[PDB]
This record gives structure tokens, C-alpha cells and sequence, in this order.
């Protein structure tokens, strides 16, 4: 049984975490973290999903949260993140990145981090998601420029960063087969634009409404016709399943920044 | 058969509404006016649309235009549409007005001439779009702003205007079932932004690619489900079929100013 | 805050209703009620979803649930749910009736005891589900039959009813919109037939896979347009939303038999 | 340039044809078939597609229509097409088959006719469609049947065959992807059904309505979450223009029975 550590525990992703934690046998909670000041510390990680009594008290102490542990599960904000590396890296633990929204040089860190210590860090979880993405590269390497590339996606209204990390993601395999760069072609909200659309630019546009797990659609719009490639995420546990198959897969792994494609296959 | 002349027909909707009246029984092309001077002038009506003589000869005279017809198809300027609505005001024809742009003392010139005819005014003539905008101000105002409202839409690479006007027709219709001004709480690309979402705004997201004709979607996403409100537009001739519509309509309809919401059987 | 009463609560919406119920200030669970010798009697009703202690003790008699409650919250059966009907009309107390299958007799009592009560009854009580429906039978009575309808839903893999209910409701919302008769228009899987579309009829399709809550969307095709209405179920917590709206609409609302068109401001 | 004839030629794909072969250089009109008894018989071909005089009378007989050229085109009806696969093999003619809806012993015909000419044969001429087959089978391989297939498509009201051609052809990628044989596991119309869903099975619905040219869809529905990959056709000109460019690929080709990604790559 892997020994885990849940970061942003009382987040939407961190209780999700804690509950799929619960129902297998081949993962144990072992710390639950929450911020300084939480009204969660000290009590029992049964709290945060409505569950029987774990025996494991919530910290909002990081020393005491990795201190006895073998990984770090962490969906929960950048910065956060970053600094949660740089534990990783000092105790020689595994560290799970779900969060997204970071800068270059969070990104640039992350990567000196992942020379002390085996790092997964991905936009998405989910098998779905990183089979799309494949087949995404595919279609924009077999249709040429003539056919332009536009990304949407639609997410719950609480959503701090946008396009998401997925659709990043997605952008990044349509780039690759274009064999074009994303950051020279990207166009973020073309509704705040006048002009003929420019070729070979990938468009994004993003909804924020309501409860929405998460939709993806990747559309090639040609000549009198579109290929739409789409994903729907029904609910987070996938992407909490995705990242317990990653812990385990980096647990005896070499130290390294590594994707879910690495995890998967893939 | 309904006779029906086609005004500003080498203008933006001049042939399509010629070729829709051609492949009708129902309607009768016996007029076609033109911008004083145009090259079209004298030539029979089917070199516009590259059909067989129709035995219609275009004119710039409005006295002969309107000299036999009993309706006026109008997507020509707002300082013609007040001249044809009083010509149609005088002798008791029907005028479809799809022109925009008309000043305050323009709309009231053509609310004087509604009281001596029937006059159907749209800025956009499609049944669908005109219906969508009605479902959505309906759904906007039995909804509570905790269903998030956001608007998409997807047009072909070459469009011009972002939000497409659609779009905005459809933000307005939401904005007046939630009783809020549009400009007040309207948000452009999310997507160029970050933070939470603000209560009672909004979105709207526009895709550009391709040879798309026109898809919009209207989403009221609430707390665990959502309702989807969508048009697709196939052909532009969309817009020539709703005129049509409502000219018959019109025909022996009682005198007044008219919507396509009227059309439609919607107040 | 309102006090409700869950009935039938060891039956289908009886734990949403609980669940819901807890997460909010504005309603306070005072009662809930179960089948005649049900294990769950004297057991507090935090035994039915997990929670912790609520201090409501779980019976089997009517006399004990309304003693001292505001509403009814009845998805049971038909015949309990017409004597809990009697309770509310003798007791002053809101009924929201989401049980289907009543005889003509039984409807005819409800609608005797919406004299003396506010009764709200539907079998779907999804704000979003119910919105729908009257747009599809708003649109259906707006466009010709020159737009066809087709009726689309994705269930997971193990749903019984084919099409589902809602599907049903919706085409009958359709067919009313149109002045027909479900009935003598309903085609269920154009896929195992051959030959042209008959107009004026309405085509049924349906998907089965995966885990999906459940999806319906309303086409309406007409030439070179089409209209789409969809409903997306996230969560079965729905249901318990819309009754819990109904009851907080039917609290100080006159009194009569009302549906959720009503609770939604629809007539 | 490549002499054509267009039969069914007053339909929507034949009048398709016939506009299509008119704004190009590569191929030339030089015959235009329509039904016995047809009012448009010793008309001019322009008739049918409301453009200047192109000096081809119209006939109403094969001998006529298939004395002096290169190619059939036709998108008709599955007996009308046996029928000119037959004239096809005895005059050595290419054949280019869009009609779709045949029987067994239909296409065991045409497989005949095969040994004797050329004829491309293809459910959908576009390249959308063609790369979304290749794109279904690496998803159905990817995925396993724990992702539950489901295909789906709308067409215009008088649209005779169901599933289409196209929905037909991207079941036979799935269930080359899964191993499996499509006729062993399609099932049409869930909505005429009782019962739990079929493992491995693929079901097929279909909508007919208004003018819709195509839209298709496939799902795959797994635990908590689906892909979808579709294709949205905006106009027929789509499918003249891959009819030609089978045709011009059929000219000096061996004998066989051929499919559009023998023509595209593929
Ligand atoms: N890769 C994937 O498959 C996947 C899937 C889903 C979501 N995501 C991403 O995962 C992230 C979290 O999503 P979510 O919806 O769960 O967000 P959320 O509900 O807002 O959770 C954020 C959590 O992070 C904690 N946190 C933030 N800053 C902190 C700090 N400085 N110190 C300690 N704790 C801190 C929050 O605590 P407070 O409550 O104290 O602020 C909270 O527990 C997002 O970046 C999202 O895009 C990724
Ligand atoms: N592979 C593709 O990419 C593709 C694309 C589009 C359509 N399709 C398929 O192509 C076919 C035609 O589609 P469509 O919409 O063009 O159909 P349509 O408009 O009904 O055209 C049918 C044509 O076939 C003619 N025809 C039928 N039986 C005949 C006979 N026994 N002898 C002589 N002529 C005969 C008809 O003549 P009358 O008017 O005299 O009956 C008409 O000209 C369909 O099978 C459709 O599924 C394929
Ligand atoms: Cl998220
Ligand atoms: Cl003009
Ligand atoms: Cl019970
Ligand atoms: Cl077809
Ligand atoms: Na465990
Ligand atoms: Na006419
Ligand atoms: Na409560
Ligand atoms: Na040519």
C-alpha cells in the first residue's frame, strides 16, 4: 500500500482525492493538508467527505503533512504548487501536479525540482483526454492549414484560469502536428477582435457557467466541411483515478518531470 | 399569388429575395427598383440572378415600382425605407422592412404610416433566429440568475463583426427576460481573462474557421443541469423565406406596426 | 426557513430530498416519513444518506409526520399520496406531489383538495426539464410543418424505459403544440426503417452508453434552418431542486392545483 | 482532360456533378443520363444546373450515354447502379459508385463487375469522412469495450437509406478496431428495445429532418466520461469534387474494386 499525502484538502479536486483514496486497498491516506487558519485543522480527514473515521488528523502544517509519507497529491493552486515541489524535492517525495495556471518560470522550476524528485505534472487525468489529444496531433497533421483550428471549452463558473489547462493541452498536440509553435499561433477570445481570421492560427473561446465538469471540442473548419473531436467529463473522479494510477506509477521510477502520457503509455 | 416588388435589388438580400420568389407559386415578382442611375437599370430582372427572362424590367422610378404590386421587400437604407413606407402608407400596400440604421424621427415616420397599413419591421428576418430570441428572453426570465447564461457562436473565417449581430439580438433578448441592460453586464472572451465569474453577467465566446454559415447556442447552466437554446443557419435564403412569410401575412392582415414575433403567433 | 416533511422517504427521491434538504438554511427537515413496519422506523433519518445525527425521528404514522410541518414532500404512490393530500387540505399544509400513475378518481380528490390547499403536482419537477417542455410546445405551435421534429436522448447503458419519459414528455409537448396526437404521429427508430420521412410526423431516436445522466435535445428542421432544445442532466438532485423551489413558490401562494409551468412563471 | 458522364443526372448529386465538372479544366461533360420517360430528355445538360448552353443533350439511353467516354458517375439508386457496373464491365468504363444501400448479392455483383474494370466505391467521397474512419479505429482500439460505441446521424427528410452509408462505414472502422465483425454486434434502433445494453455491441440511431446534408457522430461512453468524434458536411459540392478527383485517379488504373482511401492515401 502506497503511503499519500493530499494537498488543498478541502477543495473541490482534494476531497475527491481523500474519497477515492477511502475505497481501494492498494493506497493509504496517511496526511491531509489544508492553509493556515483552516477551521478543518485538527479534526479528523472524515470531515471533508462525509465519511467513518479515519484516524487521520488534518494539519495545516507541510513538515507534519510530509513527514511520514511516499507522495504528494496535489490539485490546488500555483503557487501553492511550486512550493510544495520544493518540499518535494527536499524529502525525496513523489509529487502528483493536477493544478494548472502557472507562468514560465513557475514551469521553470518545477523542472529544477524534477532533478531531486519523480514529478507527474498534467492538465488532465483523464484517459479520455490524453487519448483526444493524440488524435487531435493526428488530424492536424493529416489536414493541412486550409482546414483552421478552433478550440472551445465550457467550464463551471468558479474556474480561476482560462482557456484551461486541457485546452492548452489540446492546442499544444494540434501545434505539434502542425508542426508549428503554439505561444506564434495561439489567439486567445476572438470576440474581442476586428479582422479576417488569420491562417494557421489556433483560436480558443471559453464559457464559465453553472456546475460543469469540463467540455472539450477541437474543431477542424474547412471547405464546406468540420471534423469536431470532443470530450465530456462526467465527473472529477476520474481525474482523482488518474492521479492515484500516477502516484503509483512514479513510485519506484527514476527522478524526472513526467505526463500522464508517460503513465498511460501512450 | 401575392405581387411583390424586390427595392434595393442589387443591394444585400436583392437576389436572394428575386431567386426565392421564382421558385415560388405562391408569390409573384412584379417590380424591381434600383439606385438611381445603376447599371441595372432597363435590364430585365433575371440578369441579377442569371435565370431566364422573367419579363420584369428593372426601374429606378418608384412610381413605376409600386404603380402594381401589393407588397414591398425592403433590405435597402433607412432615408429609402421611410420614402417606400409612405408610398405604401398612400396606396395600401404592405411593406417588409428588413433596412437597419433608422433615426429616432425616422421610426416615428414609419409608426405614422402603420396607421394606414401593415408594415412588418425586423432588423433580422429569419423565422429561427426571430423564434430562438423569443425562447431565450422566456427562458432568461423563468430562469433566476443562478442558471450562468453564456452565448456562443462559430461564422466562417472571413467574418467581420465579433459578436456576430445575432449574437447580440440574442444577449439583448436575455438581457430584457432578466430585466438588466446588455452593455452593463456583457463580458467578451472570457478566455482573455481571469477570476471567477461575476453573478448575472453575460459571456459571450465566438469561434472563426472554415466556411460556416452561421451556428449560435445560448446556455442557461444552472446548478447541475443546463438548458442549450441553438440556430443553425444552412443557407442565407433563410432570410429571403421569413420576408416571404411575413408579406403573406401581411396581406390581409389589419393595419399596424409588426414583428416577425407577430409572424410568428408569439404575443 | 420553511418545515417539510419528506414522505415516502426509503423510496426514489426520499434520500435526495433529505440530502438536499440538509445542505440548506431555507428549508428545515421537521419529519419524515416511511412505509407501515419499514425497518427504518425509530431510526433517525440520518441513517437513510450517512449523515451525521439530525435529531428527526423516522416514522410510520401520518398523524406524527404533520403534526407540526408546513409541507409535503410525496414522490411515493398514488394512493398515499391522495391521503396525504386530505392531511394537507385539513391541515393547511403545501403538497408537492411528484407520484405518478393516478386514476381519474384519485385525480379527481386532488383536485378537491386544492380547494382548501396549495397542491403543486408534476411528474417531472426539473426546473430545467419543465422550461423545455414549454418552449418545444411554444415552438412547435410557432413553426409549420414544414419543420420536422426529432426527438434525441443518451442514457447509460442500463436504462430500462426506451424512449425515456422525459423523451415522452417532451414529444407530447410537441404534439400539443402542434394540435396532434402523439399517438398517431410517433416514430421510434427511423434506423430499422426504409423510405422517406412522413411529414408531420415525430421521430424518436435513442442512445444507451456509459454512465450518462441523461441528455434530450429537440430539433426542429426546417428548410435551410434548424432549431435545437436540449436539456443536460448533471445530477439526479435535480428533481429535488425543483420540488424544493415549488414548495418555497407554493408556501404563501393561494390556493389550487398548480404545476411546476406555474412555480416558473409560465402561463 | 477526362471525358465524363453523369447519370442520375437530375438528382441532387447528379445536378452536383454536373456543376461541379463545369468550373473545372481537368474534366469534361460528355454525356447526361436521366430516366426513361424524363421530361428533361434532348434537353440541353445546362437545363438541369441553370447555366449557359454546354452543348450536351440529354438521353434517356445507356448505349447513347456510355458510347464516347471515360467515366460513370453516379450517385442514383443501388439497382440502377448494378445496372451500370454491368454496363461498365462490358464497355470498360471506370465506374465511380457513390450510391449507397445495397444488398449482399448487390455488392457481390459489383465485386464482379470488378474483375472486368475499375470502379471506385465509396459510401463518402469527402476527406473529412475518410480521415474521421481512420480516427474512429485507433479510438476503438484504444479504448476497450468498458467504452460503450454509439453512432449517430441526421439527414435531410427525403433521404432513403438508414443508417447512411457514412455511419455504416465509420461502424465497420469500430469494429475493425475492436476485432470484431460489425454484423455480429450492430444494433439498430435502441429506441424499439427493452433490456440492458449489450456489451461490445455499437448502435446506430438516425434522425431525418428539413435539408440537413450530413452530420455524424460517434460516441464513446465510458465510466464517468465520453469521447465524440464527428463530421458536419455543409454542402454536396463536397462529395462531387471527391467523385472526381476518384475519377481522375481510376484513368489509368488497374482493374478492382477500390474505396476512397485507396484514392486519398490513406
Ligand atoms: N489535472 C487535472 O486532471 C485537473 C482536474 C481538475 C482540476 N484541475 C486543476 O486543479 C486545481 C484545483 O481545482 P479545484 O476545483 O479543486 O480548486 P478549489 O476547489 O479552488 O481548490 C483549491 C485548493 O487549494 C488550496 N490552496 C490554494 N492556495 C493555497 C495556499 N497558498 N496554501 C494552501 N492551500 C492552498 C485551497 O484552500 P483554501 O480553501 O484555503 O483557499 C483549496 O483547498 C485547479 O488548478 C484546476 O484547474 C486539474
Ligand atoms: N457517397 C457519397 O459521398 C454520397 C453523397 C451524397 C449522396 N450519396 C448517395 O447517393 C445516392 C443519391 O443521392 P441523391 O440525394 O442525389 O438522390 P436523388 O436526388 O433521389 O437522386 C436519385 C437519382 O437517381 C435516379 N434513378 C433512380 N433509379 C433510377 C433508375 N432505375 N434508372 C435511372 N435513373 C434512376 C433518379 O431519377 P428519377 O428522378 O427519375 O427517379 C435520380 O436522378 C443516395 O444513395 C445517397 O445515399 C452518396
Ligand atoms: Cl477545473
Ligand atoms: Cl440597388
Ligand atoms: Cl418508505
Ligand atoms: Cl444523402
Ligand atoms: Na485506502
Ligand atoms: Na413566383
Ligand atoms: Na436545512
Ligand atoms: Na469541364
Amino acid at each position: 500500500s502506497m503511503r499519500l499525502t493530499v494537498v488543498g484538502a478541502n477543495g473541490r479536486m482534494g476531497r475527491e482525492l481523500i474519497t477515492a483514496i477511502q475505497r481501494r486497498k492498494d493506497v493509504e491516506l496517511c496526511a491531509v493538508l489544508v492553509r493556515k487558519g483552516s477551521s478543518f485543522v485538527d479534526k479528523d480527514a472524515s470531515i471533508l467527505i462525509g465519511s467513518d473515521f479515519l484516524g487521520v488528523r488534518i494539519t495545516d502544517d507541510p513538515e507534519s503533512a510530509f513527514s511520514n509519507t511516499e507522495g504528494i497529491l496535489d490539485f490546488s493552486q500555483p503557487q501553492a504548487s511550486v512550493l510544495y515541489a520544493n518540499y518535494a524535492a527536499q524529502k525525496s517525495l513523489i509529487h502528483i501536479i493536477g493544478t494548472t495556471g502557472f507562468s514560465k518560470t513557475e514551469e521553470a522550476q518545477i523542472a529544477d525540482f524534477a532533478k531531486y524528485t519523480t514529478i507527474v505534472k498534467s492538465g488532465n487525468m483523464s484517459l479520455g483526454v490524453n487519448l483526444l489529444a493524440n488524435l487531435v496531433k493526428r488530424a492536424a497533421k493529416a489536414l493541412d492549414d486550409d482546414f483552421d483550428i478552433e478550440i472551445y471549452e465550457m467550464h463551471h463558473a468558479n474556474k480561476v484560469d482560462s482557456p484551461s489547462g486541457t485546452a492548452l493541452l489540446l492546442g499544444q498536440a494540434a501545434a505539434e502536428g502542425r508542426n508549428i509553435m503554439l505561444k506564434n499561433v495561439s489567439v486567445n477570445g476572438r470576440s474581442g477582435h476586428t479582422g479576417k481570421r488569420e491562417k494557421g492560427t489556433i483560436g480558443f473561446a471559453c464559457s464559465r457557467g453553472g456546475t460543469v465538469i469540463g467540455d472539450h471540442s477541437i474543431t477542424f473548419a474547412g471547405e464546406n466541411e468540420r471534423i469536431v473531436l470532443s470530450h465530456i467529463a462526467q465527473e472529477r473522479s476520474i481525474f482523482a483515478n488518474g492521479a492515484l494510477k500516477a502516484a503509483l506509477w512514479a513510485k519506484n521510477h527514476e527522478n524526472g518531470l513526467y505526463s500522464m502520457l508517460d503513465v498511460l503509455g501512450l
